[PDB]
């Protein structure tokens, strides 16, 4: 009556004590790669009709910010997807009321939405997966689906995915992040794998007929193709949790006739703007643009620091919020330009280099500082808690580079540190 | 009784990479665990300052260069390094009567080369630089304990020397770990000088035995156990210095403390030979890194070092033979990311096509099996000849996949960011 899930195995693993909130137990479980050191990540795009804006951001910047930590701080590697839903409802909306076709419009906002991650300093996937590319793929994946009696065929042409009898099978559960989220079809959760389309919608061939994928089959399609059957992570915002993800897990579950699609699911917390989640149709929100001509990247990036990614932040606009980030960022800029001299402008032959009890107090407070922020990232990569020790060790230095006679080497090597932690956080100075 | 033992770290509570080193006190590669945590506590030999540096000592501090980064910035070991400068030895005084200025100005300028040397090198500076002159008091302290340890004794001159035989009757204490078959004043020929009694002319500081000069070992003993402590992690130097050098310092150090295990693992660079022989000073076939330097660039000459494991012996062919592939990678180094940052400019997203097809496929298995390779490598006493050329092998393949293929702009970006993540563990610069 409850969803299980299986930990694997730790024999022939990377082991880094790595806890993660994994959506699929609902708790903090310990991160373990399916194979060795590396992960399998895909993570959900965005529907390219239209500007990206901050509530996005925050999503792509916090699982920016993961996959950094998880790669340049743990030394995983990392195969990650993204799909672009190129063809949709809303881009054929979109594309008939500016008179435009279908992939001009989507072209034209994926090249704006990648432009925003690159000014975000995100990272791109290995892999980008446009549906427009992937239609065989999907329809040879809703063949097999039926192959295995996990949908049926209407009259008009349509697929459905046959929750039902999906649900009898002892192997499979439906819904196994949100149990309690849930004419023609069989019931009414049924939903479509392929729809019929109207001669005036883009469509493609298939063997049931033209039509145009549903909402969720290209996720499934396009991650079984390229990383299989097992996914280390899967990500996206958490009100894709449910349909959309739990729907994928069942196409992939009926596909492979198999339990577990996905390792861990990770759900980042929405951006609220005056209590409410920023969105397209409340027209309450901020493009990446906008934002950028405001605030910089870096600046936006320490606001996403401040709030743990898997829990949801409210924005409060006429630069309340940015208050926080902007002196955070100012005193970052103002202790590197004081080391960045300090180092540049040393004297080897003038200079004593006694190793003083000054000298061994900053050290200690560096080592220290390095397992704080190792045992942070440990803990459901807490970038807030980490961004804390980084301050409280600047303070420190600051004080140091001051008063103290410096100690050249062990400027340089604090100077390295925090620069290898920037750029885990993706700062740039 | 009559072999010295060794005592492997446990690992409860360490950091466990299954990393295998080549331990002098073992002869053997033997698992790398540290004393706490993720923490190496790693002393290094500094050089004698009366002179310019030559391409054998370059080898030495670019191969420990090239492991400290390796530790540090591939496996995440959170490293504390010091590294000596004797300001004060013979062959400083020496010089310094012939060049007729200070010892002390002569030293500072000598050492203020070599640190200039290792940054055009682009070798990192040690956590601590601990130069004898500013010691010479903890100097006195330390030999004034081993003295109360009952392992030193004090000449009619005012020089002390350290008691071999006395050491070795102690159960706990062996003399000469590493090199145990290299074994007037004194008890016994063996015995060495923790202080020297003060010649006429010569610079010299105060003692209770009277005017000296710290003898030749004692330093590198007092500075690395006042900064680190009673157990060091790693400590290095080239194999030289293996007897009497560095099995004095043990000696010395597990006199102070009174212990059985100063260091645990113990790494000695092979020597860059020159026809056939040790490139030396004294045999006057050295190259200058000064000079080197004018021929060759940084990247060129850390390539010739990761070409040769670092614990083994390496033939510098003059003339610029052995230099001929060491350009010949840098250059096909700097043309791979010439190329790659023009595909990467030049890729248009409204216009391409981005199936992830067989070919990007083919490249993603040898991309991630490529970093699998270099892994094993690293964990296999630092291996960096091989895992230079496994980079190369990559590069190969990129380049043939870049000319070709429809491009994959997300798999591009990775595979640079990974070769440039390797190549700043190398210490080059593209
Ligand atoms: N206010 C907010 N705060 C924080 N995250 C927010 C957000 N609004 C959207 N998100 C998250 O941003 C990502 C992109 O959202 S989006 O452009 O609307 N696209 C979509 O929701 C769908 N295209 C995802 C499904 C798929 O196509 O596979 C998705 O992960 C989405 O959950
Ligand atoms: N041809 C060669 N090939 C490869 N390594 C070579 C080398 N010649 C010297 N080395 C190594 O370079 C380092 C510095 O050497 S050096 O400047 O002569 N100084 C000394 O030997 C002493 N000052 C070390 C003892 C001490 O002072 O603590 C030492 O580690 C030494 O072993
Ligand atoms: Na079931
Ligand atoms: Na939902
Ligand atoms: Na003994
Ligand atoms: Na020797
Ligand atoms: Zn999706
Ligand atoms: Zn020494």
């Amino acid at each position: 009556s409850l969803p299980k899930w299986n930990q694997p195995s730790k024999e022939g693993k990377k082991i880094t004590n790595l806890f993660v909130n994994n959506s699929l137990t609902h708790s903090k479980v310990e991160f373990i790669p399916q194979e060795g050191n590396k992960i399998k990540w895909y993570a959900c795009g965005p529907t390219v009709y239209d500007a990206a804006h901050l509530g996005h951001a925050r999503t792509y910047v916090s699982f920016d910010i993961i996959r950094r930590i998880l790669v340049n701080y743990f030394k995983y590697d990392v195969f990650m997807v993204i799909n672009i839903t190129d063809i949709d409802d809303k881009i054929i909306k979109r594309s008939v009321e500016e008179k435009i076709g279908f992939t001009e419009l989507a072209r034209k906002w994926e090249y704006e939405f990648w432009e925003d991650m690159k000014s975000l300093n995100v990272l791109l996937p290995t892999a980008i997966t446009r549906v427009s590319e992937y239609v065989g793929d999907i329809v040879k994946y809703i063949e097999k689906i039926i192959e295995n009696k996990y949908a049926y065929v209407s009259e008009e042409g349509s697929v459905y995915f046959d929750i039902d009898e999906f649900k009898k099978s002892e192997k499979h559960f439906y819904a196994r992040m949100e149990p309690l989220s849930v004419k023609k079809k069989k019931n009414a959760y049924d939903f479509a794998l392929w729809k019929s389309s109207k001669p005036n919608e883009p469509h493609w061939d298939s063997p049931w007929g033209k039509g145009r994928p549903g909402w969720h089959i290209e996720c499934s399609t396009m991650a079984s193709n390229i990383l299989g059957d097992v996914l280390d992570i899967h990500s996206g915002g958490i009100d894709l949790r449910f349909p959309h993800h739990d729907n994928e897990l069942a196409q992939s579950e009926a596909f492979f006739d198999h339990s577990q699609w996905v390792n861990y699911f990770l759900h980042s917390g929405h951006l609220h703007i005056e209590g409410l989640k920023m969105s397209k149709s409340l027209k309450n929100f901020i493009t990446i643009k906008n934002m950028l001509t405001k605030y910089t990247s870096n600046q936006i990036r320490i606001l996403f620091l401040l709030n743990k990614w898997d829990n949801f932040m409210n924005y409060s606009p006429n630069g309340e919020s940015m208050v926080q980030c902007i002196e955070i960022d100012k005193s970052f800029t103002n202790f590197f330009a004081i080391i960045l001299m300090k180092i540049k402008n040393f004297d080897l032959n003038s200079c004593n280099l006694y190793w003083s009890d000054a000298d061994n107090k900053l050290n200690l407070l560096f080592r220290q500082t390095k397992n704080k922020i190792h045992e942070h990232f440990l803990d459901n990569f807490n970038t807030p808690d980490a961004l804390l020790a980084i301050q409280k060790l600047i303070t420190e230095i600051n004080i140091y580079m001051d008063k103290e006679k410096i100690q050249i080497g062990l400027l340089l090597e604090i100077k390295h540190y925090i620069n290898f932690i920037f750029d885990t956080f993706g700062l740039i100075y």
